[PDB]
């Protein structure tokens, strides 16, 4: 199996699926370095933030787990088509990056914090993260490059 990938099995179902505790993603199908990597993202803050503002709200206020309810209901809505990655980041990030629709350009190691930089190199090219922490709070990532 690739980098962080583990067999696990459905509660519900019982079924066969596939998790990548370095990128918290999981998928049901059988999972298939390189040197830089180009991603977007979604953040959304909380209140244990290391800076809890943004273009979105002056002072956020959310819980981290009021924080991680609204980045798992992102991910079904992009998961199911509802909605793009691209949209929601645009709307909802926490972020700068969000009037770039959540592209942050390339990027070798060494330039973001470890737990997103980690995520970002295990992904694969359009491949989509689960929720990332970092001390700004919780991330959505999509490698485009
Ligand atoms: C909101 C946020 O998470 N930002 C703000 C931001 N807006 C951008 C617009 C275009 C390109 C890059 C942008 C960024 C950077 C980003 C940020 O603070 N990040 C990225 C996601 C993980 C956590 C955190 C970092 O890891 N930051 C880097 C330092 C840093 C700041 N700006 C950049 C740009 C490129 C780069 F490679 C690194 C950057 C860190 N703490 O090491």
């Amino acid at each position: 199996l690739p980098p962080g990938w583990e067999k696990a099995m459905s509660r519900s179902s019982g079924r066969v699926y596939y998790f990548n505790h370095i990128t918290n993603a999981s998928q049901w199908e059988r999972p298939s370095e390189p040197a830089r990597v180009r991603c977007s993202h979604l953040l959304v803050k909380h209140s244990q933030s290391r800076r809890p503002s943004s273009w979105r709200q002056e002072k956020i206020t959310r819980t981290k787990e009021e924080a991680l309810e609204l980045i798992n209901g992102y991910i079904q809505k992009i998961k199911s088509g509802e909605e793009d990655f691209e949209s929601l980041a645009s709307q909802f990030s926490d972020c700068s990056s969000a009037k770039a629709r959540g592209d942050l350009g390339a990027f070798s190691r060494g330039q973001m914090q470890k737990p997103f930089e980690d995520a970002s190199f295990a992904l694969r090219t359009g491949e989509m993260s689960g929720p990332v922490f970092t001390d700004s709070g919780i991330h959505i990532i999509l490698r485009t490059e």
